[PDB]
C-alpha cells in the first residue's frame, strides 16, 4: 500500500512533506525536496489513530517512541545524573496525512501489521 499526499514530522522537530509508500521489507518516503529516503520499519511505539471522527474531524497518525542514548560518549561524562538534559529523552514522531483515504489506507497497514 502507498500514501497519496501527507507530511513527516520525526522525533519534536518536524521534517518530511511528500508521499509514504510501505513496503514490506521496510519502509520508504519520498521528501518533498526531491530526494526519496527509506527507513528500517516504522518506529511504532505510541501511535494515536482516529478512523472515527466525533472529537476531532481531522486525519492524523502520530506515533511517539522513546530513544536512549549511550554507547559512546566525548561531551560528557557517564553518570548516574542528570540534573541538566540538554537533549529529550523521548522524540515524538508525527506522520500526518492529508487525505480521508490515506488515513484510512494506514489504518488498515497498521491495524494488518499489528494483527500479522
Amino acid at each position: 500500500q502507498q500514501q497519496p499526499e501527507t507530511e513527516a514530522v520525526l522525533n519534536g522537530k518536524g521534517l518530511g512533506t511528500g508521499t509514504l509508500y510501505i513496503a514490506e521489507s521496510r519502509l520508504s518516503w519520498l521528501d518533498g525536496s526531491g530526494l526519496g529516503f527509506s527507513l528500517e520499519y516504522p518506529t511504532i511505539s505510541l501511535h494515536a489513530v482516529s478512523r472515527d471522527l466525533n472529537a476531532y474531524p481531522r486525519e492524523h497518525l502520530y506515533v511517539m517512541v522513546n530513544a536512549k542514548f549511550g554507547e559512546e560518549s566525548k561531551e560528557s561524562v557517564a553518570e548516574e545524573e542528570d540534573s541538566d538534559d540538554d537533549v529529550e529523552p523521548i522524540a515524538e514522531f508525527r506522520f500526518v496525512p492529508s487525505d480521508k483515504s490515506a488515513l484510512e489506507a494506514m489504518f488498515t497497514a497498521m491495524c494488518e501489521c499489528q494483527a500479522l
